[PDB]
């Protein structure tokens, strides 16, 4: 029923070939029943075999293997294609069978001749065709047709048939044909039975070939998504410096799908084009076509690589897996970042300051990176190329730290060319020519300026001579000193423009330098010397061209640049001309004196321009010692010494001058000589150009002797002589000889030698003499004779009074007086006055004594020098000193005084003792007080600012008076404690400076060091002498408002030690008042800041210029037209025109210029109006309300109406200054009209005054001053007026003195009065002398009339003065011919002046005399004034005769008060009786001589001779008969009766001669009758002598009348001196008879004879006129008694002997006594006169007898006889004899002897000796001296130096990040136009500045 039969094949899955005979299997199962059934098998074709039916394993449902154990069922198929195998069932094996069913199975058989192979490159890609599949077919047969192949995806029925795919034709040849197979797509991820059948026919046919993957080569696809990669190799921030490391050990790739899977190649690429891609390398322990190990094995064992990146950027390295050849299936990227921005280069310079080429600059360069430390190369470039090795640098240090290790480098620079220095960094060595790229660069550049060389050129001859001399001297100097250890040598030459041509290149110069013509010089090391080179050239001919070029180069660097001028010189080429002249000033040649010697060098042609000044050197011979350089070597040495000076000229001068001031020590004829040398340096010789022939001290000696007053017994006198020389001693030492000439006694004084070194002028000579104490006082002369060189016998003598004091030694007393008294302060000037007196003081002015006084403190001696002169009058010597005590003594000071006689260079003491001060000396206490306190930065003076540093200033003074200028300054310490403890030091414990004394020295401290601002501060200030003020300034800062304790102390620093407290009471500080402190305003003061470049929209100009002002307004207010108002809602900047009164500069304000100028409306500068203006009108101010337009700042005082601006100042004022701050009234005596530069002086004789009167007023009126200038300038007196007459103004320019206070002192006319003696009219410079006869006086003036011309006699004042000049006259009768004499003198007597105007007093005529008073008034009875009668008086005062004992000479008696005689203003008076005048000349007043009378008048003459006439001028002598023995008698007194005058002109009465008498009955003296006042009753005396009458005579003198002559005596003739007696014999008994009557006869008369006398006795006369009667002869008797007429003889009887006999006649007429005696009786005589009577002779009677006769009667002649009538008759008596005659009378007694002469009177005694003259009166004490004037105050010291700015105001802040507005932030042609506009604007502004500057 059910049969299941399946037929299969037991062969391989691949289809069997035709040569294997594959077997087949049969499977039978019959579940319905089990029964053996035969099976028949049929192959593809039944023609081969049929086989036989055989049994299986009993059929059954279970197969049994069969047909192969013992069965020959081989098919041995021969055909190729498909064969059908048929299985059938039959019940029995014997034919016929039973047909039930058949199974058909196809079997494919192919041929091995065709071979199909596949080649696989790798895994075919999904969704893309892969070329790795290649199919090759090989056929042995030559001929083939086309084949077609069908491909089935799977053997499952789901896959449907595909179309054929073509594989080829192979038309011929048995080659191998290749085709490309399109890939397969993997989707199911499982087993695929993809089968391809290849047919040789398009339709039907047989299975030619088969295709399957066919094992051992299967495609295996790995899905990339399963892959896992982890690399993490290589640094993430590797730069180019480091390296990238790639390690294959850490990189693993795993299949991760199976253990066995085909081998792939890993590949990695660095994707840089420098290094090619790495090739595939054989893996270790692995190969190609090698199975992967079944365990975890690394694809690489230890492979690792390193790489260096040569490029920068983000590298994206690649990883891939490749199969077989270069076939790629996967690509993966690894990002490695390469950055080069981390490299930084820093350059730091340390040394800097590059100078010239030395001091090579060394700086540090550092390369830093953020990370990736690696080796690098640094290079430097300096214009010579970088280092080829690029050095070597290693980043051993870390990259975060700034410092980098490096080697310091230095560079050498030359010239000024750019070296383009740069620094480069590289990551590559560069040896392999792998140059790097720029990373950091950086560099430092500088301009490096070149150096300068100094060149000087000169010409040795200055004139090129042809082949003789052509030398050029060149000096080269190099900048900077050459350092030690390096020597610089420069070689080159100089080419002159004489031969050849200048080089056209520097190569020629280099060749010349290297050639033998070049010269080499060496610079000294460690110094910079001057290179001096002398170049010698040869000149063919003389030329004026001498320029040249030199180029010295060190190797290759030129030294000269075209910018400086090329070297061109002329310097006196060709030597045109050169001439000299010499002069001296002064021309005198004294001894040791300064003289000027000048030399002028001139040329005929002016020096050409462009030539250097002549370098010639002029040397002058001084001639001090006559060391004249005669040789040329000496001249060269003198020129090269200091005595030679180089010469230079100023530009524009052809001429040159050389000057010298030689001195002549010794007198000589030598004169200075000039040498002029300019050849070359190192002078050796001298050259002369020419010369010009010069064609045409005092010693003072004083001496002195010590002691001045010698003292007996003292020391020997010392004579000291000082000699001073006017000339300084510098050449050599001097020797002086002090001598005193020999006087012949006292010894020869010895010479004294004085030696003087350099600089000495005074020589002192000392000698000793012992005997000069015994020298006679007197004016002694001493001399010194000095001979010193040229001067000979310089003899100097002197005189001095030398006296000896005796034994008294003079001494000096010194006392003191002090100006300040007690007490004294510090720095107080003082006056110490010392007075010295001498107790003797005898030589007050005899001999000066040199006195010098020195006052010393307690220095310890016992320029401020003191000069002391000894007073030549009184010996009071005063010394003035100033001690200037200013310091505390600190131990005591003493005062000493020394007085000396030596001029400085003391050896001898003069004061007996050193003076000690009587006044106690007190130590002055110093006082100091603070004067002011100031705070500089402060809002108010009490409060300063906090943050701003403050400088407190304390100003104070040291004592009220300034410390003296002649002193040394003091050092003061100002100490301040700030008060806080902000400094580290704590607050001091003591308020005093106990801590402050320990401060260190603060001399060198900077302000900005935080210790110059310490809390405790000590500062030192200095008081220079003469300064009384000091300010100490303290820097103090206040951090914040709070408490501070700043202590202030001021002390004195002495010897760097702190003194005592300046203030009284210690710990006294003048603390400032307490204050708070407030914040400082941040305000800056300065000019308006100019805005920077800001965008200005349309017209917002921020600068106005040229008289314009910046103004903020929206209006476009052009000019003054009011065009635009409210023209914008927004104001803008505008330029305003400014008003007329203000000028502006660089307009930002419109400030006005000062009052001295006026401006225009828009004036750039203010014009200066001429000096006449101040421009000050009255004020009118400005706008009332802000409604009107504003113009200027509000504070201006004027608006600008009025073209008036310049206001001229009025008259009386002058403005010399151009500015005119104010116009000033000009000084006294000067006037101006309008406004003048200066007033003119007033004219002579004129002064300032008003011009209200007179004319041409100079006053300024009202309109000019009051209206224009207001009341600021009042009217001023401005007229010049001349003073009225009698006054004058000699000095020009004088003005009237005006006093404002008029009540007390009035205004004064300045004109001088023209005082006594001169007169003036109007204004005169000098008042004139006025005509003769006139004078002016200051007491009284005028003329008084002659009192005697008026009846009253009262003087009359007269006003007669000529109108020409006008001086008061002198009174008539007085004259003033003297020039300068004040009071008129009278004329001396002898003249008269009646005329009021008379030059001189006129002489009176000889007939009159100049007597006061007229003759009428002299004897006038008139009484002009009866009450007083003083003017009228009787002044004759004549004398007369008076009766009585008393006598009166004056007629008028009284004291005399008016006797003035010189006064004579009257007419000539009548000549006086006692005076006469004939001739002009009379020396002395002669009254009329006694014996001369002049009658008062002709009619009044009492008696005058008729033979002459009266002239009224001659004094006629007395007439005869009158005498005058007294002067001034009008008439001559007549002689009295007792005298007479008969001879002519007998001057005194002559005694009346005897015998004559003179008596005149009419003889009366003249009587002056008062009733007629006339002399009357004068009668002339007798003219001739009248002799006396008869009988009158007088023999005695002084007889008025002759007495009558005595009776009996007669004077026969008249005029008889004596009355002779009557002649003898004559008598005169009656008087009045002229003849004496003769006596009668017989009578005799004797002399006299009053009566006749009768002759007695007998005597008889008998003669008429008989003198006497003589007796007759004897014997005669008289006739009668008493009457005898004739005697007769007696009678004869009588006789008598007596001659005289008389008889009484009494009887007989004969008797009588003594008569004739009677003869006796008897006797007779008879004869008269006989002898005795004789008797008669006797008779004789016859002769015989004699008888005597007797006479009878008496007298009888006859004799008769007697005896009758005889004698006896009567009585008769006789007579006695007569008595004898009496004796003669005795002689008279002897006469007395004559008296003896009296002794003579004693002789007059000698005069007593005269008394000596009294001594002169004592001289008065000396008058007081003159006071000195004071001194002016010093000028104020200059203001303190201005401090530099402590700190500038806060600067504007810089931008930090930005400054933009608008809500800030929350997180071709146009360029040319802009450039053109900017350049044009800048150049226009520059032009504007340029124009404004000038």
């Amino acid at each position: 029923a059910t049969y299941t039969l399946t037929l299969d094949k037991l062969g391989p899955t691949v289809n069997p070939t035709t040569s294997d005979a594959v077997t087949f299997t049969a499977t039978v199962a019959s579940p319905d029943s089990t029964t053996a059934v035969f099976f028949t098998l049929d192959y593809g074709d039944g023609v081969t075999a049929e086989t036989t039916r055989t049994t299986t394993g009993a059929l059954s449902t279970t197969p049994t293997a069969n047909l192969v154990s013992a069965g020959t069922y081989t098919v041995t198929y021969a055909s190729i294609g498909t064969k059908f195998v048929t299985l059938r069932l039959y019940d029995s094996a014997v034919a016929p069978g039973v047909l039930l069913a058949s199974k058909t199975v196809p079997i494919y058989v192919e041929d091995s001749t065709l071979t199909a192979t596949l080649l696989q490159s790798g895994v075919p890609r999904l969704n893309l065709a892969f070329s790795g599949f290649k199919g090759r077919v090989s056929s042995s047969t030559a001929n083939r047709a086309d084949m077609w192949a069908t491909i089935q995806l799977d053997t499952a029925p789901g896959v449907f048939e595909s179309s054929r795919i073509f594989i080829g034709i192979a038309p011929t040849a048995s080659t191998n044909y290749d085709f490309v197979i399109p890939d397969q797509v993997y989707n199911l991820e499982g087993a695929k039975t993809t089968v391809l059948r290849i047919y040789d026919a398009p339709v039907g046919g047989t299975l030619l070939r088969t295709f399957t993957p066919a094992a051992a080569n299967a495609v295996y696809v790995v899905d990339p998504s399963k892959y896992v990669l982890t690399l993490t190799v290589g640094p993430t921030s590797v730069t180019t410096a480091d390296q990238v490391t790639f390690t294959q050990t850490t990189t693993e790739v795993s299949y991760s799908a199976s253990a066995t899977s085909p081998i792939l190649q890993w590949r990695f690429n660095w994707d840089d084009p420098s290094v090619v891609e790495t090739p595939l390398a054989y893996p270790d322990a692995l190969t190609a076509a090698s199975n992967f190990p079944t365990t975890a094995t690394a694809v690489s064992s230890a492979a690792a690589s390193t790489f260096r990146y040569t490029s920068t950027g983000s590298k994206n390295a690649r990883l891939r897996l490749y199969d077989g050849a270069n076939n790629v299936i996967a690509e993966k990227i690894v990002v490695i970042t390469v950055s080069n921005a981390g490299y930084t280069l820093a350059l730091a310079k340390t040394t800097a300051d590059p100078v010239t080429t030395d001091d090579t600059i060394a700086f540090s360069a550092g390369a830093k990176h953020l990370s990736s430390t690696s080796q690098v190369w640094w290079t430097i470039d300096y214009g010579a190329g970088e280092s080829s090795p690029r050095t070597a640098l290693t980043m051993t240090n870390v990259g975060a730290a700034a410092p980098n290790a490096i080697a310091s480098l230095s560079n050498q620079y030359t010239s000024g060319g750019t070296k383009l220095a740069t620094l480069r960094i590289y990551d590559r060595d560069g040896v392999g020519a792998n140059t790097g790229l720029l990373l950091a660069s950086t560099t430092v550049t500088f301009t490096v300026t070149p150096v300068l060389y100094a060149l000087e050129s000169a010409v040795e001859p200055f004139s090129p001579i042809a082949t003789v001399a052509a030398k050029w001297s060149f000096r080269i100097q190099r900048s900077k000193a050459t350092p030690a250890g390096v020597t610089e040598s420069i070689k080159c030459a100089f080419f002159g423009a004489d031969t050849g041509t200048a080089p056209a290149d520097l190569a020629a110069w280099l060749t010349a330098a290297n050639g033998a013509g070049g010269l080499t010089a060496t610079i000294l090391p460690s110094s910079i010397p001057s290179d001096i080179i002398s170049f010698t050239r040869t000149y063919a001919a003389a030329a004026a061209s001498l320029q040249g070029k030199l180029q010295c180069f060190i190797g290759s660097t030129p030294l000269w640049d075209p910018y400086y001028p090329t070297p061109v010189f002329q310097v006196l080429a060709a030597a045109p001309t050169y001439t000299l002249s010499a002069s001296v000033t002064p021309a005198v040649v004294p001894v040791d004196t300064a003289t000027l010697w000048t030399y002028n060098i001139i040329r005929s042609v002016p020096v050409p321009a462009g030539g250097p000044s002549l370098p010639i050197l002029c040397s002058f011979w001084d001639g001090k010692t006559g060391a004249a350089p005669t040789t040329d070597a000496g001249w060269a040495a003198l020129a090269g010494s200091a005595n030679g000076k180089g010469t230079s000229m100023a530009p524009g001068s052809t001429t040159a001058t050389c000057s010298f001031t030689p001195s002549y020590s010794t007198t000589g004829t030598a004169t200075p000589t000039l040498q002029l040398i300019q050849n070359s340096f190192a002078l050796d010789a001298a050259t002369t150009v020419g010369f010009l022939s010069p064609v045409y001290a005092s010693y003072t000696i004083s001496s002195y002797l010590n002691p001045v007053t010698p003292v007996a017994g003292g020391a020997a006198a010392v004579w000291r002589i000082v000699i001073t020389r006017n000339a300084a001693v510098t050449a050599s030492a001097k020797t002086l000889t002090c001598q005193m000439p020999d006087n012949g006694q006292g010894g020869s004084p010895a010479d004294v030698t004085a030696d003087i070194a350099v600089g000495g002028t005074t020589t002192v000579c000392v000698f000793s003499i012992a005997g000069y104490t015994t020298a006679t006082p007197g004016p002694y002369f001493a001399t010194v004779n000095v001979v010193d060189g040229a001067v000979t016998t310089s003899h100097i003598t002197k005189n001095f009074t030398v006296l000896a004091s005796g034994t008294t030694a003079p001494t000096y007393a010194v006392t003191s007086v002090v100006s300040p008294a007690t007490p004294v302060k510090v720095s107080t000037p003082v006056t110490y006055t010392f007075t010295i007196t001498r107790t003797t003081a005898v030589p007050a002015g005899g001999i000066p004594q040199p006195i010098i006084c020195e006052f010393f403190n307690g220095e310890g001696t016992a320029a401020d020098t003191v000069v002391a002169v000894m007073a030549p009058g009184e010996t009071t010597t005063t010394c003035t000193f100033t001690t200037y005590y200013t310091t505390v003594s600190a131990g005591g000071f003493t005062a000493k005084l020394m007085v000396f006689g030596e001029s400085a260079t003391t050896p001898s003491q003069l004061l007996a003792a050193v003076h000690s001060f009587a006044t106690p000396m007190v130590v002055a206490a110093a006082v100091v007080a603070v004067e002011s306190t100031t705070i500089s930065p402060n809002y108010n003076p009490t409060t300063p600012y906090t943050n701003i540093p403050t400088y407190f200033t304390f100003t104070l003074l040291r004592d009220p008076p300034v410390p003296p200028s002649a002193s040394s300054g003091v050092q003061f310490a100002c100490a301040l404690y700030t008060g806080q403890n902000v400094n580290p030091a704590s607050a001091p414990s003591a308020i005093t400076d106990a801590v402050y004394k320990t401060f260190t020295d603060v001399t060198t401290a900077v302000a900005t060091d935080a210790n110059y601002f310490a809390d405790q501060q000590l500062r030192v200030v200095t008081m220079a002498p003469g300064t009384g003020r000091v300010s100490c300034t303290f820097p103090t800062l206040y951090a914040a408002a709070g408490p501070f304790s700043p202590k202030f102390f001021v002390f004195e620093y002495a010897s760097s030690t702190v003194g005592a407290n300046a203030l009284a009471v210690a710990d006294t500080v003048t603390s400032l008042t307490s204050f708070t402190t407030q914040a400082a305003p941040t305000f800056i003061t300065g000019p308006t800041n100019v805005p920077q470049r800001v965008p200005l929209p349309k017209g917002f100009r921020t600068t106005c210029f040229d008289g314009y002002e910046l103004i903020f307004s929206n209006d476009n207010y052009t000019n003054g037209v009011r065009v635009a108002v409210d023209a914008y809602p927004y104001p803008v900047g505008q330029c305003r025109k400014c008003p007329g009164g203000t000028a502006t500069m660089d307009g930002y304000r419109c400030i006005p210029c000062p009052s001295g100028y006026w401006s225009n409306e828009g004036a750039r500068e203010c014009t200066a109006c001429p000096a006449g203006t101040i421009a000050k009108p009255a004020a009118l101010t400005a706008r009332a309300k802000y409604s009107i337009d504003p113009t200027t700042y509000h504070f201006v005082t004027h608006l600008a109406m009025g073209p008036e601006s310049c206001k001229k100042c009025p008259k009386g004022y002058f403005q010399p200054n151009i500015a005119g701050t104010v116009c000033l009234p000009c000084p006294s005596g000067f006037v101006s009209t309008s406004g003048a530069t200066g007033c003119t002086a007033c004219s002579e004789g004129t002064y300032h005054t008003d011009g209200v009167g007179t004319t041409t007023p100079g006053e300024a009126t009202s309109l000019d001053t009051t209206d224009t200038f207001g009341s600021i300038y009042p009217i001023i007196p401005n007229t010049c007026r001349q003073c009225p007459a009698n006054t004058y103004l000699p000095l020009r320019g004088q003005a009237a003195i005006a006093s404002m206070n008029l009540a007390a002192v009035s205004s004064a006319t300045p004109c001088r009065p023209c005082e006594d003696g001169t007169w003036s009219k109007a204004g005169a410079a000098g008042c004139q002398k006025c005509p003769p006869g006139t004078y002016r006086n200051t007491w009284f003036s005028g003329q008084l009339g002659s009192p005697f011309i008026t009846a009253d006699g009262v003087p009359v004042a007269t006003t007669l003065t000529e109108l020409g000049s006008g001086c008061s006259q002198c009174p008539p009768g007085t004259y003033a011919p003297t020039f300068g004499m004040s009071v008129c003198l009278p004329c001396p007597a002898g003249t008269f002046a009646s005329a009021p105007g008379a030059t001189a007093c006129q002489q009176c005529k000889p007939g009159t005399n100049s007597l006061m008073g007229d003759r009428t008034q002299q004897m006038a009875l008139v009484v002009t004034n009866a009450a007083n009668d003083f003017p009228a008086l009787r002044a004759y005062t004549i004398s007369g005769m008076v009766a009585g004992p008393a006598y009166a000479k004056p007629i008028v008696t009284g004291p005399d008060t008016n006797f003035f005689m010189a006064g004579k203003s009257e007419t000539c008076s009548t000549n006086l009786p006692g005076y006469y005048t004939d001739v002009d000349g009379l020396p002395i007043q002669l009254p009329c001589k006694p014996g001369t009378f002049m009658p008062f008048d002709t009619a009044t003459a009492n008696l005058l001779d008729t033979g002459l006439t009266v002239d009224g001028t001659q004094c006629y002598t007395c007439q005869t008969g009158t005498f005058n023995d007294e002067f001034s008698q009008p008439v001559c007194k007549a002689c009295w009766s007792g005298s007479f005058a008969s001879k002519r002109g007998l001057p005194t009465c002559e005694i009346a001669q005897p015998g004559t008498f003179t008596n005149v009955a009419a003889a009366a003296n003249a009587t002056f009758n008062t009733a007629t006042l006339i002399p009357t009753g004068l009668v002339k005396g007798a003219q001739a002598p009248t002799p006396c009458g008869m009988g009158y005579f007088q023999s005695s003198a002084e007889t008025t009348t002759c007495t009558a002559c005595a009776v009996g005596t007669y004077a026969d003739q008249a005029g008889l001196a004596a009355c002779k007696p009557c002649q003898p014999g004559r008598y005169q008994n009656s008087i009045g008879q002229r003849v004496c009557k003769p006596c009668d006869m017989g009578t005799y008369s004797r002399y006299g004879g009053e009566l006749c006398t009768k002759c007695p006795a007998g005597t008889v006369a008998s003669k008429t006129g008989s003198s006497q009667c003589t007796p007759c002869a004897a014997g005669f008797y008289a006739n009668a008694p008493d009457s005898a007429t004739s005697c007769r003889a007696c009678p004869r009887g009588y006789y008598g002997p007596y001659s005289g006999a008389y008889a009484d006649n009494l009887g007989d007429e004969f008797e009588g006594p003594r008569g004739c005696y009677k003869c006796p009786y008897d006797f007779f005589a008879d004869r008269p006169g006989v002898r005795q009577c004789t008797a008669c002779p006797p008779l004789d009677l016859g002769g015989g007898n004699l008888v005597e006769q007797c006479t009878e009667d008496l007298g009888s002649q006859r004799c008769k006889p007697c005896s009758l009538l005889s004698k006896p008759k009567t009585a008769r008596t006789e007579q006695s004899p007569p008595p004898p005659s009496p004796s003669p009378p005795p002689p008279p007694p002897p006469s007395p002897r004559p008296p003896s002469p009296n002794p003579p009177s004693p002789r007059p005694p000698s005069p007593a000796p005269p008394s000596p003259n009294p001594p002169p009166t004592s001289p008065p004490p000396s008058p007081p001296p003159s006071p000195p004037p004071p001194r002016p105050p010093p000028p104020p010291p200059p203001p303190p130096s201005p401090p530099p700015p402590n700190r500038s105001p806060p600067p504007p802040p810089p931008a930090s990040s930005a400054i933009n507005p608008g809500g800030g932030v929350n997180q071709i042609l146009s360029l040319m136009e802009d450039e053109d506009a900017e350049a044009a604007q800048e150049e226009q502004a520059i032009v504007d500045v340029d124009a404004e500057m000038q």
